[PDB]
């Protein structure tokens, strides 16, 4: 069978934290006032909730309400435990309520409201140090919640608002963040199609927080290269034979063969033999101010298909693609 994984970091925090910390099924959710927040508009509907502007009457201030679909309804108190013992992290958005909706009847989570624009709207205008700037941002937030115990398992544009005004940033969606305990098997099905890591498409659940990493530098490429997205699967197979064609199938079958991992048998026809290749392949003069040796060697670090290789969150903090970026 396939050979057992570990984080390299932060391995035991839930081990010596006390029991309620990541014993979510047991949290007892405390209900504010739901007459707080009147809805303004919907702002987006998901698989698993509606998002609405609102406002809140007790400060006349803007607030997010997300209302929760009665889905998986274990999702619930573990996305609430999650935002609590994160709140006040950096760059984590802030749970200010939890309300009873009284038309679904299912929890409203309040949010504080931040101003955001359209990624695709948004990338297009990055400059090379806005680009430094919000990826040390996004690290911030990423180190803080792996040293709480809690991998994201949801990064992708979509869940970074980013207020390019007032140059802030937060990390949002939690909804399938869940608590890293060693040795515990997970959920391949997570993260969306063109950020998920090698190992949810080789079906390794013994994975941990470097499946953030992946999905950061899936976002990293997309920016420096001005390809959205990057790895542009049609599916979760062709998903796997994108990446191939650019890290190679060598270091495939290597990491496959270190955890004595079989591939889908799917894959027979349609892998191929494919070279790594150079990132040098998709500077061109369109995206060229955006590239650097630094933002290759970064960008080379975190696309690692061994989760055990990928930069960590710190490791990647140290890196001299942020010695531009002045620290705050
Ligand atoms: O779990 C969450 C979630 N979530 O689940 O989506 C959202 C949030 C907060 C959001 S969502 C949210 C906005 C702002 C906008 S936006 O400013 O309206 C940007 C736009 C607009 Cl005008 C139109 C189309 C797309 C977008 Cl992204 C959209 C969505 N800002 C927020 O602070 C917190 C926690």
């Amino acid at each position: 069978g396939p050979v057992p994984s570990r984080a390299r970091v932060y391995t035991d925090v839930n081990t010596h934290r006390p029991r309620e910390y990541w014993d979510y099924e047991s949290h007892v959710v405390e209900w504010g006032n739901q007459d707080d927040y009147q809805l303004v508009r919907k702002l987006g509907r998901g698989k698993y909730s509606e998002v609405f502007e609102a406002i809140n009457i007790t400060n006349n201030e803007k607030v997010v309400v997300k209302i929760l679909k009665p889905v998986k309804k274990k999702k619930i108190k573990r996305e609430i435990k999650i935002l609590e013992n994160l709140r006040g992290g950096p760059n984590i958005i802030t749970l200010a309520d939890i309300v009873k909706d009284p038309v679904s009847r299912t929890p409203a989570l309040v949010f504080e409201h931040v101003n955001n624009t359209d990624f695709k709207q948004l990338y297009q205008t990055l400059t090379d140090y806005d680009i430094r700037f919000y990826m040390y941002e996004i690290l911030k937030a990423l180190d803080y919640c792996h040293s709480m115990g809690i991998m994201h398992r949801d990064v992708k544009p979509h869940n970074v608002m980013i207020d390019h005004e007032h140059r802030k940033l937060r990390l949002i969606d939690w909804g399938l963040a869940e608590f890293y305990h060693p040795g515990q098997e997970y959920n391949v099905r997570v993260a969306s199609r063109y950020f998920k890591g090698p190992e949810l498409l080789v079906d390794y659940q013994m994975y941990d927080y470097s499946l953030d990493m992946w999905s950061l530098g899936c976002m990293l490429a997309s920016m420096i290269f001005r390809k959205e997205p990057f790895f542009h699967g049609h599916d979760n197979y062709d998903q796997l034979v994108r990446i191939a064609k650019v890290l190679g199938t060598e270091d495939l079958y290597d990491y496959i063969d270190k955890y004595n991992i079989e591939l889908d048998p799917r894959f027979n026809d349609i892998l191929g033999r494919h070279s790594r290749k150079r990132w040098e392949r998709f500077v061109h003069s369109e995206n060229q101010h955006l590239v650097s040796p630094e933002a290759l060697d970064f960008l080379d670090k975190l696309l690692r298909y061994d989760h055990q290789s990928r930069l960590t969150a710190r490791e990647a903090m140290e890196h001299p693609y942020f010695y531009t970026v002045v620290k705050d």
